[PDB]
């Protein structure tokens, strides 16, 4: 008499944030830091956006922290542009999430 759907999964994440420079080796270098052998980066220029599965997770925190040394991690929350699903920075690293409920 009723249908319905649901999608609570990971898919696709469209991270986007503002470009710089240096995002090359080291998006490059945090790609590698996770077995992420199967997503697809799209660097315009003046943007930095990619396509990973959904469920990532980035250690390379040190790598973010070098390219500004002098400065905070206030930084990081504004270079933002667009999100698809959800982020969670610990300590030193920043794992991405597609999943809705947690």
């Amino acid at each position: 008499s009723t249908l319905a759907d649901q999608a609570l999964h990971n898919n696709n994440v469209g991270p986007i944030i503002r470009a710089g420079d240096l995002v090359e080796p080291v998006i490059e270098t945090a790609e590698i830091d996770n077995p992420g052998k199967e997503i697809t980066v799209e660097d315009r220029r003046a943007y930095v956006r990619i396509a990973a599965e959904g469920e990532l997770i980035l250690t390379r925190k040190t790598l973010e922290e070098q390219l500004g040394r002098p400065f905070n991690m206030q930084e990081l929350e504004i270079n933002l542009a667009s999100f698809a699903g959800q982020i969670q920075a610990d300590e030193d690293q920043i794992r991405f999430y597609f999943d809705k409920t947690m």
